[PDB]
């Protein structure tokens, strides 16, 4: 993997690990719409209780760290602090922004197809997929191979991709920032039976504390 | 106009309308990066300032109706009210909440298709612009026609689609959601000669005071 899979996995694996969290915490209605001097914050948890949630839950230490877990989720812009915002515009000297210039947390290609890639890689390596096998081209063996093809067909009934032409393009650019690869020659991604494999072998989902 | 088109300009004017302000306010620097004891809040004008600006540039006749329609914008989430957030998680009662779960301002796909067509028709309504023109199909004058691929060459040497096949989609929407039609009804968009008008027809940028 080297330089580009750890760098991708530092930009993709905290959004991946924080969207879990935010799932469990509606689950568990440690996310709801609270209520303070009568005015309504929707979608909110507390901090401390959050920090009480995750060591309850043995997801940290102790209060230290986990306040250090949710520091980075707050330095990637997963949480933010909920603060009074005036819906009632007057005339008066505070700071207003237009929507359009509020700060964004935009991802490059490269990370998206990385994070296209490991969904479909996390799929294709449960038991229940039998796309990936040990095949023959040109007289070689190779290991974890699936073909362009059925590859491009499998896309379409998970419904990853909506047509054909959309989840050909998905594969080129899964194959432009490395995350497959032709097995044999960097040859191009080509609707045939040639096989491809994953360049990119990713490691499972992170754990809040292994972040 | 009639019902569809009085809808689309209730979703879309005050958004295009804004969105003029907001572009203007930056070339004048009312809006800029401004600092707040000893942090620094991005591109942000003040509310009192843009009432001063407001009634200097005759955009509002005093002070009440200047916030009238300032309301009107934060009412759409154009702009909103910048309050601190502050940017170190710790171990208190305050309120938090993931982005994702921030609300949001989605356009659903007639209005976007709307208001593509209105940037369309307003480049063809510039001086330089000689697509649209009568024309005659089938033996039928028609008023104010494009052909298909004239209008396809242009979308993508102005850069409205990076590709002619993206070019080609744009105006299925266009189609679709009534925006453009064939000048007598029996063809869908064709990349080829045949004729299409713009059936909504877009009234003049409305002024704040009047949104």
């Amino acid at each position: 993997g080297g330089a580009q899979q750890r760098e991708l996995e530092r930009m993709a694996e905290v959004l991946v690990t924080g969207e879990q969290l935010r799932l469990r915490l509606h689950e568990e209605k440690v996310i709801k719409d609270r209520r303070h001097h009568l005015k309504t914050y929707p979608n909110c948890f507390v901090a401390k209780e959050l920090i009480d949630w995750l060591i309850e839950h043995k997801e940290a230490s102790d209060r230290e760290t986990a306040i250090k877990l949710m520091q980075k989720l707050a330095d990637r812009g997963i949480i933010h602090h909920v603060c009074d915002e005036h819906k009632e515009f007057k005339d008066v000297k505070l700071f207003y922004r237009f929507r359009k210039d509020d700060g964004t947390f935009p991802l490059d290609n490269e990370v998206k197809a990385f994070m296209r890639g490991q969904r479909l890689y996390e799929k294709l390596m449960s038991p229940e997929n039998t796309l990936l096998q040990p095949r023959e081209e040109e007289g070689v063996k190779y290991e974890r191979t699936f073909m362009a093809s059925e590859f491009l067909d499998w896309l379409v009934q998970e419904g990853e991709a909506t047509t054909r032409k959309e989840a050909e393009q998905l594969c080129h650019r899964l194959m432009e920032h490395g995350i497959i690869q032709h097995v044999s020659s960097k040859h191009p991604f080509v609707d045939s039976n040639l096989l491809y494999q994953f360049r990119m072998n990713f490691r499972r989902r992170r754990r809040l504390m292994e972040l």
